[PDB]
């Protein structure tokens, strides 16, 4: 068996205009010490930790405005208050004014420290789609 | 002494995405020959010649046949919305999962008829045993 | 713990005119053998990699034929093109400049040899976006 941190949460299809993260689901854990603590990941041990997130957006019909969808998985250190950009994503969706869809996948490996809190987030949780599972999730994997 | 796979499609193979390799691959699925965490990963390539009347989704869906539950159910999966000029959309899957021995992992497209088997190093599917 | 040659660099945001990725960074990094020599990442051993690349482009408005490219190539030690996309963002010519964003994310799984120079490169570098940190990034992971 494995000694590894690793973890991956999935979104909650039913957190009113918010992505809140879960282990306690089927295909979804917590492993070797990473813990989820107040919609975000502890990393449990100082080393090299792959990271990532895929969210997805849907939009039926393309909106009356130009909307900007963000998704960002932020790094607050053992001491520190607030997101530390890790990793960033912003699309435009709607050129102009059918249902749109647009995925956003994050990812990349980074040195984390013991206690370490990875959040990811996203500004527009209105346009999140559960609709199928495996579609929203956030995870790490110590190296 | 961890499995490793990483598979490829096949170019030549024409109107679908069927896998090719250098972990067993059998009818297109990769057997997860140990219980353990393993990475899954994948990545597709879409192309089409200008936007159709009729409304466009591209999905790309890894999935698990646990040897409990025979049934397919979604590990990781998106859809894309492309839409007299071309366009090019890719779609990239991964992440950390326990698997059992035997469990059968598929990676599959809705759209093969869009697939682009032109970008080599682009379609793929893979796992580590960490 | 993992002997594997990692490296995430990311996009100097005081760097005008240009896509500089830098190591000597906060939250980004270089391990087990790969360099960064004249903003290319030299593959430190022969292997298969998973080359990443992300560009965030960003535009106040539509005016009067804007092409976007993003490439990344390898250098070995034979020069050639891995992975490339061009995007063009102003598909209508806004006739109130709304912004528009466009990210090019690259990347696949090659096979590289020790020595190989990998670089990620943009060709409208004036259309960068450095408001956040985490949005322009270029890194590898040996498999
Ligand atoms: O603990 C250990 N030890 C062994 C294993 C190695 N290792 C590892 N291997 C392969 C990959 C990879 C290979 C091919 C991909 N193709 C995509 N991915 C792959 N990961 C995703 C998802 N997506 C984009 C992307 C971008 C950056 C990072 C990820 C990814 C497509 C990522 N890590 C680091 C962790 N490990």
């Amino acid at each position: 068996p494995s000694d590894k941190p690793v973890a991956h949460v999935v979104a909650n299809p039913q957190a009113e205009g918010q992505l809140q993260w879960l282990n306690r689901r089927a295909n979804a854990l917590l492993a070797n010490g990473v813990e989820l603590r107040d919609n975000q990941l502890v990393v449990p041990s100082e080393g090299l930790y792959l990271i990532y997130s895929q969210v997805l957006f849907k939009g039926q019909g393309c909106p009356s405005t130009h909307v900007l969808l963000t998704h960002t998985i932020s790094r607050i250190a053992v001491s520190y208050q607030t997101k530390v950009n890790l990793l960033s994503a912003i699309k435009s969706p709607c050129q102009r004014e059918k249902p749109w869809y647009e995925p956003i996948y994050l990812g990349g490996v980074f040195q984390l420290e013991k206690g370490d809190r990875l959040s990811a987030e996203i500004n527009r949780p209105d346009y999140l789609d559960f609709a199928e599972s495996g579609q929203v999730y956030f995870g790490i994997i110590a190296l």
